[PDB]
């Protein structure tokens, strides 16, 4: 069985039918009409994201679905600050893939819609299923470009999509699979794999005690899992003394909260606390495959927070890389310990901007949920940027507060510099921001909370329910332009 | 007797000594240099925001308080959003005149510091209390500017704060006091007073039903005290005709949570639920003391939110103006359900802008605490205009998010057209304003969420502990500027 | 018939009031077979038939309650013994001053549903013209919190004493 997906617009005001697209029509004059024919029998037009089906209209295609791509001059929408285009393509492709293996076909070919890039990333995203662990699987569909006009275009949608599915992989499997080491071990490879101008460390404990990483240290003692701090290096640009982009992201492979441990409910979806992590050394993997022209570093603290008769003590005091006393009164805030030592020693590499991901704060879902990812940025230059490449890619950002009026709440502290939790729980992903900023002396760093974008329901169409692995195509376009 | 409010810069680096302002310097030669000998007698220099008192300096002025301003030209904070030198004259000038009150010194003259606009706001905001009800009460005190040449630029700054403390009086009253037939009567006395070219519309029970708005008449038929629908109109404009600019404001007199109650802890503070009501209504008193020439219609719907045996009950379904049903899930998101039908009737106006603002969400508060109000709008020019305002006010506006995304959660609804409730608990401050869209067409709406900006404890230093009658300023500013 | 119960119970408490659901029921009963007889007895009755139990749950609303009473009689001997159906009809329930928790009450707009389920039964097996006599009866009321509710510790007297 061969399947094949293709797609029609909706009709315009002066038009008398709606319009297939390239593809389509070339289908519809190859069958004399029939598929014209067979969609006009069936019915309602096909409105945006909607698909139908129609068997046996030619022998090489025994299914063709055909997907609704709503407005085709829709372009960058002023008020949802996206390319709907491109958004529209993605969810019509990636309904159409579905309906083809929910039929149980091995092949599809996909028409590309007006924007390659865009028909890949809807299939590539769309299809994708985390499922090692379990015995009865879904026919694997192998998806591949309609035509031969525009393959660079179709790659490059395949290439982002495949580092969103590895963020995703990461972010699915169990904890007790996924460990600190184990996930060193699998970033290591992929990158490894991207290009040979790379090169990787994964730091023992011995090594974050010479650092003087107390903070870090702090959160890690309490589980038995040994901690790791991974170092990711890709030499891209022509000139190696040129200083580098930093990646920086929150590892924790999984969060009990410590003695200040969480509530049992829905607890499982903590494994994904390493989805900063995850993100940015994915972003780097898929830098690396494209060899975009510049150098960059991932830094990646990982480690679990447990309760044991050795872990975090609420009131503790522990001293950070840079010599900062910290007053743990919440062992659960935990993401910005680890994340004072990782931004401290991402200054050693004199780098021209300084980007974190973390999925930091329950507030942060509270305030925007999955709309967008929050930016909190000390650099209006890299905050638009930052907006700029989610324009193109779908994935929303979303500037937040930097204030000093955040940062006086977590100074005010008992029997240290600074504390780690506000004095209160009004802003709790802006006092969390001004904390890191207690650690960041830098002039052009951003801090991408991405708590709230961590899982899918149903608002991404193309996103399976589960991990969701976002925002890594918009850190990749990030730095695509950035080489250019 | 009489007090006196200096102030001293922060010492530049080329200079000697720190400097003081002209009146400072004109009373330190007044004393033949005393002034300038006795604080170098005191110790350490005076930094921004703090003071100290000289006494017996001159016959007139037996109490002289020196205040610290921060660094002279202290401009624009591009991280901060604001105008620094006036927030640090604010700060200042309000310490000052507490220091003047502790002492209990009826009269206090003040010391213009260089923008007497703001000097004037520092003093009047900085000595408000709402101490009507209490038996023992601090010295009242009189400030005046010191000196007559910038008296223009002081009146204006009285009357800027004399707005927001009308607000902060309507907030902080009991509500058994400030009743949805109280707050009209003072509002319309207030009105009437700033200007003959007014029309104030106090609304019965009667007039509501006969407009069809069954989602307010839902919400207030719970409790006996009666409700009320408030118009205000200010014709400032040479052209009658004109298309005025329309405010909204959630008059919630009281929230209890009707059948859906509410904890007890803190269920007091829920006597400012009308804040958004407060804010608006003071802003337009404001617009018309100052003889703005534009046109303007105030509309804030009024009524209390309790249980009884006639209270709406979960999952009841009513009717809005528009003839649009909603499902009422949760009975304790009444503020959604009292705008919807104010927002419809807003466009019978025809206006140029519609800007609501409300108490709306707890979520608002986990988002952005007190450091700013969330603003939500299908305008980037309107957010513009809000945000330029807002950095020479002091009281800060941040941008939220305004997407689909949001109004799908709130359309998918069993029973009716819209539920009161999003599908998921993520987002509520974004779920809650994509409902409010749902009852706006216009193509200039801002929807303002000031839940988290209803209360000051210290954050904002030159307003004392309770209800804050933010962003009142703003919205005059917005006012005046719109109008030249 | 299912339907018919489902719709009762989807219906939002504000519309489907004790008044309406009897209202609908009868209509449904009549217009399903003349040998029937309805009685939509009101909060006097209640008081006569010394109610005292289900009257302290009433009183707690401004809305009226009212006992249900219908009859089908399809068996060919009049005298018959019928079977009794009785179906609880809460039209909503807050808890009272026992008041419940604010997630999902909503639902509470069906805690009507005994009375739904039994009363459709009936109309269905009249519509059947099953030759057999039954009786249906459904009190009906809301449970809501105000200044006269029932009270935690109150005791009341039911019909038997
Ligand atoms: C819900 C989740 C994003 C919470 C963070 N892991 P925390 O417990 O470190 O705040
Ligand atoms: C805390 C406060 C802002 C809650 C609103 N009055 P709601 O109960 O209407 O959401
Ligand atoms: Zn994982
Ligand atoms: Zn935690
Ligand atoms: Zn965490
Ligand atoms: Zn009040
Ligand atoms: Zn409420
Ligand atoms: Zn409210
Ligand atoms: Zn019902």
């Amino acid at each position: 069985t061969k399947g094949l997906v293709l797609g029609i617009y909706s009709k315009e005001k002066e038009e008398d039918e709606p319009q297939f697209t390239s593809a389509g029509e070339n289908f519809n004059k190859l069958v004399s009409g029939k598929l014209r024919e067979i969609l006009n029998i069936s019915g309602p037009p096909l409105k945006a994201g909607k698909t139908r089906t129609f068997y046996g209209l030619h022998e090489d295609f025994p299914s063709v679905v055909v997907v609704g791509l709503g407005k085709k001059t829709a372009g960058i929408d002023e008020q949802e600050n996206w390319h709907e285009g491109k958004e529209n393509i993605r969810a019509a492709v990636a309904a159409g893939c579905r309906q083809i293996q929910d039929l149980e076909i091995p092949s599809v070919e996909v028409d590309p819609c007006g924007d390659a890039q865009a028909a890949a990333e809807g299939a590539v995203l769309g299809l994708y299923e985390y499922d090692d662990l379990k015995q009865k699987r879904k026919v694997v569909v192998s998806a591949k470009l309609h035509g031969s006009e525009d393959q660079e275009a179709w790659q490059r949608g395949v290439l982002f999509a495949s580092g969103q599915n590895l963020a995703r992989r990461l972010m699915e499997t169990p904890a007790n699979e996924m460990t600190p080491t184990k996930f060193a071990e699998i970033v290591e490879e992929n990158l490894k794999s991207a290009s040979i101008k790379t090169d990787v460390f994964i730091r023992p404990k011995s090594w974050i005690e010479e650092q003087e990483m107390g903070s870090f240290l702090s959160v890690a003692k309490g589980s038995e899992e040994p901690p790791v701090f991974l170092e990711i290096h890709y030499k891209g640009s022509p000139n190696a003394s040129e200083p580098p982009l930093v990646f920086v992201g929150k590892g924790i492979t999984f969060d009990s909260g410590g003695i200040s441990i969480k509530a049992a409910a829905n607890m499982d979806l903590m494994r994904a606390d390493m989805g900063g992590a995850a993100t940015i050394c994915s972003a780097i993997v898929s830098a690396a495959k494209l060899d975009l022209p510049i150098n960059i570093v991932g830094l990646a603290p990982l480690c679990e927070n447990m309760p044991s008769g050795k872990a975090n003590k609420p009131g503790d005091v522990v001293r950070a890389r840079n010599g900062k006393t910290i007053q743990v009164d919440n062992t659960d805030a935990e993401g910005r310990l680890i994340l004072a030592d990782a931004l401290c020693y991402a200054h050693t590499f004199n780098p021209k901007v300084i980007i974190n991901a973390a999925t930091l704060t329950g507030a942060m879902d509270i305030a925007l949920g999955s709309g967008a990812t929050g930016v909190f940025t000390n650099s209006s230059w890299l905050w638009n940027k930052l907006f700029e490449a989610s324009i193109e890619t779908g994935d929303r950002v979303w500037r937040m507060p930097l204030f000093e009026h955040y940062t006086r709440q977590v100074i005010d502290c008992q029997l240290a510099d600074v504390n780690n939790i506000g004095k209160y729980r009004s802003a709790g992903a802006c006092t969390a921001a001004a904390f890191l900023k207690e650690f960041v002396t830098h002039p052009k760093w951003a801090h991408l909370d991405i708590a709230g974008v961590m899982t899918n329901k149903d608002e991404v169409p193309y996103l399976r329910k589960g991990m969701a692995g976002r925002p890594t195509r918009t850190l990749i376009e990030f730095l695509f332009r950035f080489s250019q």
